[PDB]
């Protein structure tokens, strides 16, 4: 049946256990051969509380982590103290634990590399692995088989795809072997790298010749989404075409919050449902360290998701212990589990939201203006390189209707893969809607699927070149978890007739279904869209034929979509009477079965704005009704040279407003073109350089802080934001008055053990795009070293960062060391685990000490101590 395209590992075929297939998730057929999903069905597993915060708890030393260089990486216990790892596994167990995980998140190939360890996380994957069996075989409970998602965000050019893909594989061929009971994605922070993890362990499963069962976790922000801004809807759109077997949560903030988000997941998935929370965020009581979530308090909650909601794991994160999952064992054992709802409504996703491809009484609109061949203004912004130019077109087709957007970059002489290259990075985090991605080459979308989160749309697959490219493509589909435009065009030609048309589609969808156990409600087939307006004879009822077949095939193909580009069926008209017939032809498909359009959202007519005598010659035209004599191309033609704004459209003036309001919607908003020439017209206008800066340029930075913090705007745009206040400042700063200085400058550092720079690299952006200098000397940095910078660069304060509460220490003894070596000037501390409190403890050695929350409290401490 196969042919040399067909690559079915990753995804899985049509037939036996793949986990997806035409039916949706395999949960009868898998169960029987995995004991654990075989257990999700009868009973609530439990899952152990921490790892981490536990080996916390021992009296370790430098020596029991095999020396200094390695003090604080939890990967090396596996090797150099197996029996202290051990020893907390069989504590939860003995507390009733049914399922155990490796201690082995951090251990990746990039993680690993700050120890000095890059070539050694297979190695530690295995010996986490094989300690973990030991434990877990006397008391009968299965091995989860932990990974992280690491210190390197992928949507945000942090680590490229094919290192991230590398990491992940080699991880998870040590777990395979160790002999575990499935594989865990955890603390997912990044929809991107969720697909890449998926498919690494996929293809490690297929090397090594053992398929485990797959868990899949994402972790919430405080402010309601995945760091990189995906809500919920979307990250479940994402993993519901994805080969996985339970959805979750672990870590976040606490159940308080993570509520309504599993809520959510238990609601619609038709997966299996995890969810972890930790003990919420720790304290300082004395001296002592404390967390809020009482175990009482855990059982309380696992109870309502348990038995309300119908969650099937359940377990704890960072700050439970022993107790936590006695009291949940109690709670949980003999309730009866909910069976998972049979079928999801088909959507796609982009970074942030999910889109229905089912719009009720409408229909999914897709922006047609990024084609190289069908846009000379998109065409020339790409080859001018013009990256502002084209998210202006792309923001433009979005507030005008487009659910998503087609991407086609194909030209003579260039090369198709570069210009990718150059504008998906960019892409990725500025639309706010799906991509399709529009290309005869199936290298071209498999680069594409590398760079776009969320679920993704691929245009075409067809029958032209054979059963090869035919076969490739689809696969390509399954493994992403796209949905699949499949274009009517076989070996012979295009399909013309209705009869061809439906041949066609039956066929592939046969292929595609059956052999390729892809969903009906992943595809979308477009027949063809034919110019009948060109001039000759032949054309005439090539609209007529594609309607009939759609009405035809909605009736024999349930679940399926269509969709077409329509605005070819006007090809030889004027520009005014192509947009009449496009409307026209666009609503009487949506009444043939037509759930999705390939259009310029913002030239579509709504049928009730169309003159009368104009809307049934169109008519004539779509159906072929012509009379002897009567000619209807010529009256339709006619009547547009006659009636002289019969679809006329002039739309302007969105920022239209006040000088200093747009200015600042700028930053809010994120645009930079047209900035300058704004920026020159109020210098003209009296303002004054520096007025600009401290009153429209400041507000709207002060207000993206404000939107952030509460979840109404996410990361990236953050850093849009900034990057327009970069662009102003630079502007201006030749004009100003009181010259001769700059705002500050800040010497910042990670400090010494403390591994994770995402949060100090935003802290450097977010300062240094408002124009502070920052000397960013880097992770584990001694003390010593700190001060030789101070010393050279004389900075206006010193930044400290560090993830954990060992990294609080190491601040205290770095302020002992500042206070005895005479030290007055600012020092700024922030941190995950560092708390308000605790800063202001730390005082009493230091008295010029100050704390930030996030990098826009940093924008406002580096502002009120500089003057
Ligand atoms: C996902 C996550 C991770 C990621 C971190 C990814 C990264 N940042 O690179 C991973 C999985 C890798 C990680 C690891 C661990 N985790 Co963790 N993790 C989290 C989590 C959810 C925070 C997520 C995060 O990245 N936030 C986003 C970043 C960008 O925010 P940020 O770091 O806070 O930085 C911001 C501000 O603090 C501020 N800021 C930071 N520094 C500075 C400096 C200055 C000068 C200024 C002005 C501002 C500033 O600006 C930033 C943006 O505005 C928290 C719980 C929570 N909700 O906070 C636990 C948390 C940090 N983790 C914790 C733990 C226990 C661990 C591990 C020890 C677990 C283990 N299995 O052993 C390991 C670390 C092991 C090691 N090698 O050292 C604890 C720490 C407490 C403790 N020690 O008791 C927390 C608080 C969870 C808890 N107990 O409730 N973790
Ligand atoms: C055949 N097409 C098509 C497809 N994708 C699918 N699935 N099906 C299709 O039928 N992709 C490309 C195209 C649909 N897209 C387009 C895009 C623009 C124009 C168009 O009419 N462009 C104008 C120029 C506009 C300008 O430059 O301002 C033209 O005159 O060609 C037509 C179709
Ligand atoms: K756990
Ligand atoms: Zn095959
Ligand atoms: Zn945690």
């Amino acid at each position: 049946a196969c042919s040399p395209g067909c690559r079915h590992h990753l995804g899985g075929a049509g037939w036996g256990d793949a986990p997806l297939v035409r039916l949706g998730y395999n949960k009868e057929a898998r169960a029987k051969k995995f004991p654990y999903l075989k257990a999700l069905l009868e009973r609530p597993l439990v899952f152990d509380g921490a790892m981490g915060t536990e080996l916390q708890k021992r009296d370790l030393t430098p020596e029991d982590y095999g020396g200094e260089a390695y003090f604080g990486c939890p990967e090396v216990l596996n090797r150099t103290r197996p029996e202290v790892v051990r020893e907390i596994h069989l504590a939860y167990l003995e507390a009733g634990a049914e399922v155990i995980e490796t201690n082995t998140a951090g251990a990746l190939r990039h993680v690993l590399a700050e120890y000095g360890l890059a070539a050694a996380a297979e190695e530690l994957a295995f010996l986490g692995a094989r300690i973990a069996r030991e434990a877990a075989d006397p008391h009968g409970a299965f091995v989860a088989g932990a990974l992280g998602p690491g210190t390197k965000l992928v949507s945000l050019g942090q680590i490229s795809w094919d290192a991230l893909y590398r990491a992940y594989k080699e991880a998870a061929r040590g777990l395979l072997k160790g002999g575990v009971d499935l594989i865990l994605l955890e603390t997912a922070q990044d929809i991107l790298q969720v697909r890449c993890a998926v498919l690494a362990v996929r293809e490690a499963m297929a090397e090594v010749g053992r398929e485990v069962p797959l868990q899949v976790q994402v972790t919430f922000e405080a402010t309601g989404t995945m760091l990189v801004g995906t809500d919920e809807q979307a990250a479940l759109a994402a993993l519901e075409s994805l080969p996985v077997d339970v959805v979750g949560m672990n870590c976040a903030t606490g159940p308080d919050l993570m509520d309504s988000k599993v809520a959510y997941f238990a609601e619609h998935s038709t997966r299996f449902v995890s969810c972890l929370p930790n003990a919420g965020l720790p304290r300082n009581e004395g001296g002592r360290v404390v967390y809020d979530l009482t175990p009482e308090e855990l059982a309380k909650w696992h109870l309502k998701f348990v038995a309300e909601y119908g969650v099937n794991a359940v377990g704890g994160c960072c700050g439970t212990g022993p107790e936590h999952i006695r009291k949940v064992a109690e709670a949980v054992k003999g309730l009866a589990p909910k069976p998972r709802p049979e079928s999801f409504p088909p959507q796609v996703a982009s970074l942030y939201q999910a889109v229905s491809l089912k719009q009720e009484a409408s229909l999914f609109l897709v922006g047609e203006r990024l084609n190289a061949t069908g846009s000379k203004r998109f065409r020339e912004m790409l080859f001018a390189r013009d990256l502002e130019g084209i998210l202006a077109l792309a923001r433009e087709q979005v507030e005008e209707g487009a659910h998503a957007l087609d991407l086609s970059v194909a030209w003579t002489g260039r090369d198709e893969l570069e210009d990718l290259r150059w504008l998906l990075p960019h892409l990725a985090t500025a639309l706010t809607v799906p991509v399709m991605v529009d290309s005869t080459s199936p290298e071209a979308m498999e680069l594409a699927l590398k760079y776009l989160p969320g679920r993704v749309l691929l245009n075409s697959a067809n029958l032209e070149d054979g059963l090869e490219r035919f076969d490739r493509v689809a696969s390509l589909a399954k493994a992403h978890g796209a949905a699949l435009v499949v274009l009517a065009i076989d070996e012979k030609g295009m399909a013309k007739t209705r009869e061809e048309k439906v041949r066609v589609a039956l066929r592939m969808y046969e292929r595609l279904t059956e052999h390729h156990g892809l969903r009906p409600e992943d595809l979308l087939f477009d027949l063809l869209t034919f110019p009948i307006t060109q001039g000759d004879e032949e054309s005439r009822p090539l609209a007529k034929e594609t309607l009939l077949a759609m009405e035809e095939l909605r009736e024999r193909l349930p679940g399926v979509g269509f969709v077409l580009g329509v605005s070819n069926v006007s090809f030889g008209l004027k520009p005014r009477a192509r947009r009449v017939l496009n409307s026209v032809f666009l609503d009487e498909a949506r009444k043939r079965g037509l759930t999705a359009a390939i259009v310029d959202a913002g030239k579509i007519l709504p049928i009730s704005q169309i003159p009368e005598e104009a809307y049934a010659l169109a008519l004539d035209l779509i159906y072929d009704r012509r009379k002897e004599g009567f000619d209807p191309l010529l009256a339709f033609m006619a009547y547009f040279e006659a009636h002289k704004e019969a679809a006329a459209k002039r739309e302007d003036a969105f920022l239209a407003l006040p000088l200093l309001e747009r200015l600042k919607r700028r930053v809010v908003e994120g645009r930079k073109q047209g900035l300058e020439a704004d920026l020159e017209e109020a210098l003209k206008a009296g303002h004054k350089p520096l007025d600009l800066i401290n009153g429209p340029l400041l507000a709207g930075m002060k207000e993206v802080g404000d939107l952030f913090g509460a979840g109404k705007m996410q990361l990236p745009f953050v850093l849009q934001a900034a990057e327009v206040m970069k662009r102003a400042v630079a502007y201006l700063e030749p004009h100003m008055e009181k010259k001769g200085e700059g705002k500050g400058t800040l010497v910042l550092a990670t400090v010494k053990g403390a591994v994770h720079d995402i949060g100090k690299n935003l802290v450097d952006i977010i300062l240094s795009h408002n124009g502070y200098r920052v000397v960013n000397l880097g992770i584990k940095v001694p003390i010593e070293e700190i001060l030789k910078a101070v010393e050279a660069h004389k900075p206006h304060a010193v930044g400290m960062s560090g993830l954990l509460v060992k990294s609080t220490l190491v601040m205290k003894e770095n302020l002992e060391y500042m206070r005895d070596a005479g030290y007055t000037l600012p020092v700024i501390l922030g941190g995950a685990a560092l708390t308000r409190s605790y800063v202001e403890e730390l005082r009493a050695i230091y008295p010029n000490v100050y704390y930030a929350e996030d990098a826009f409290e940093g924008l406002r401490l580096m502002e009120e101590l500089t003057g």
